[PDB]
């Protein structure tokens, strides 16, 4: 996974945002993108190879496996990652068109319509960290178990299956929770720092 | 397995029986001892190697055929042939103990108390019988389904579990019942034509 596109736009960012959000983006690209690359990855590398079932069934390890997990966490961090920076990337872009324009108006910061700009970057920021946060306790709570019964077709009857490092898994879940968790007080922080 | 003992001492009571013991005699050994041994044991040679679990849980198998065929169809049969026999062994018995008793008191047929040592051999092969025959109901009914469903711990869950030669052995366990039914009928027989 290469993130230098990415980050060079949002280092692009970081001179035009405010200190609270040089650190919310610094905790993306320390806590969320180098976890995801140097730890979480390897963690997960082996998620449905070293996944068993106790049958003797063809097809029924990979049906429980899709059911157990329809979207590996480092895939749903991946997602996540992306769309809470798209909005810093329409702010920028925003940002960059003035810049252009007042460039091109010459040949022949955070005031005005672009505070509205920022301001709504933020709210969307949040409401996507709320909704990935939600949508992961939905699809799987906190904690992965080691133990996932399966009846999916083919497999007979209700099937024992074996998850793959879930204590492991269940830390850099928790991790990832409250690096996000972390992420939305800064930006909280940054309503209340404009507004005041 | 070698019946010759019980052959034997079963032709001695021939000499000393109803013609329809006589028949009933015949009927043991052609309709049960000879297919037991030419036809039934062949069939059931292959119950626990051929019988199959979809499970790689070790013990799986040892415990659900043992769930599923506490004592096998054939052995239940050996038993059955042994206790329905002995009354008649009883009642030779005491013909021949009157016949050693008569010549014993010279040096010193069915009338008196071989009459009623007869008639009390008769009903306890009928009791037998059915003893046999209803506990051969209760234990497996007269069918073997292919499918078996087996939860005894070491097994995970239910597990499916497939019988060796379900319908050939149906169709043993119904000629047997025939065959048993047949002979409660000649006993019915017997007990009418000393009455009448």
């Amino acid at each position: 996974g290469d993130w230098s596109f990415l980050g060079n736009i949002l280092e692009e960012v970081n001179e035009h945002s405010t200190v609270i959000g040089r650190v919310w983006l610094t905790v993306l690209f320390i806590f969320r993108i180098l976890i995801l690359g140097t730890a979480a990855e390897f963690v997960w590398g082996d998620e449905q190879s070293d996944f068993v079932c106790n049958t003797q069934q063809p097809g029924c390890e990979n049906v429980c496996y899709d059911e157990a997990f329809p979207i590996s966490h480092i895939r749903l961090w991946v997602l996540q990652i992306i769309f809470v920076s798209t909005p810093s990337l329409v702010y920028v872009g925003h940002a960059v068109h003035h810049v252009r324009m007042e460039e091109k108006r010459k040949e022949r910061r955070l005031e005005g319509t672009l505070l509205r700009t920022y301001v709504c970057h933020i709210i969307f920021k949040t409401l996507f960290e709320v909704g990935f946060i939600v949508g992961h306790y939905f699809l799987y709570g906190f904690r992965i178990l080691p133990l996932y019964r399966c009846s999916r077709w083919p497999c007979p009857n209700v099937v024992d299956c074996f998850v793959s490092r879930p204590t492991e898994k269940t830390i850099f879940i928790l991790f990832m929770l409250s690096v996000a968790s972390v992420s939305l007080f800064l930006n909280i922080l940054e309503m209340s720092h404009l507004g005041l």
